């Protein structure tokens, strides 16, 4: 027989264990057929997270799925007649993951730094920073970044003298006033955002040093 792939919402909650899909084999007419299930999550590690029931064929998810761990499975289904004797060919049984938004975003590095100039002008980048979210990107914003800043100190000339790009992550200069006699360092808080800055948010640091 054949079943279609079957897509599985990661970190669900059942009611487990969770009915997915019913084999049957058209020969239950002569005899009893005894199911049994086989493959990577069956009866390899990580065993016991699916199961078929003996005689109904039920196939069966008995804890939630963890996308970030495994995301397909490729198991394969066999009926056996109540005499012993194999009365199908083995059927391929597809498990897809799908993801939730279950990561925080974070950066790759815990402090980025960065020169500049004493005297360039507005609009001057400075510093990249980045961040991976292990969430999908693809079919969702689950692992899509929007990068803010959280704050800026010290705040002479002022505050908010920086602002960083919200896709890019680059980090800008953003007014005039910038002397290193007067403030050589800015320690800025640096945050990102998943689902585009709707979801959970981590924070970094970028150290922006003033070039003489
Ligand atoms: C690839 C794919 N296809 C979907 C279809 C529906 C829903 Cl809710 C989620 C998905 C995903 C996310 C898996 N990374
Ligand atoms: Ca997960
Ligand atoms: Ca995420
Ligand atoms: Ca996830
Ligand atoms: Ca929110």
């Amino acid at each position: 027989w054949v079943v279609a792939p079957i897509s599985v919402p990661e970190n669900g909650k059942g009611p487990f264990p969770q009915r997915l899909n019913q084999l049957k084999s058209n020969k239950d007419r002569d005899t009893k057929i005894f199911y049994s299930i086989t493959g990577p999550g069956a009866d390899s590690p990580p065993e016991g997270v699916f199961a078929v029931e003996k005689e109904t064929g039920w196939l069966l998810l008995n804890k939630p799925l963890d996308r970030e761990e495994i995301a397909k499975y490729e198991l394969f289904g066999h009926a056996v007649s109540e005499n012993g004797a194999s009365v199908e060919d083995p059927m391929n049984i597809s498990i897809i993951v799908t993801d939730q938004n279950d990561h925080k975003p974070k950066f790759t590095q815990d402090t980025f730094r960065g020169s500049v100039l004493e005297g360039v002008l507005p609009g001057t980048s400075v510093m990249q920073v980045t961040a991976t979210d292990e969430d999908d990107a693809i079919y969702t914003y689950n692992g899509v970044v929007a990068y803010s800043i959280h704050s800026q100190e010290p705040k002479d000339p002022h505050d908010l003298m920086f602002t960083i790009h919200r896709s890019t992550g680059t980090i800008s200069v953003i007014s005039s006033g910038l002397d290193r006699e007067k403030v050589p360092e800015y320690t800025l808080t640096i945050q990102a955002t998943d689902m585009d800055g709707d979801g959970s948010t981590t924070t970094a640091v970028a150290v922006v040093e003033i070039l003489d």
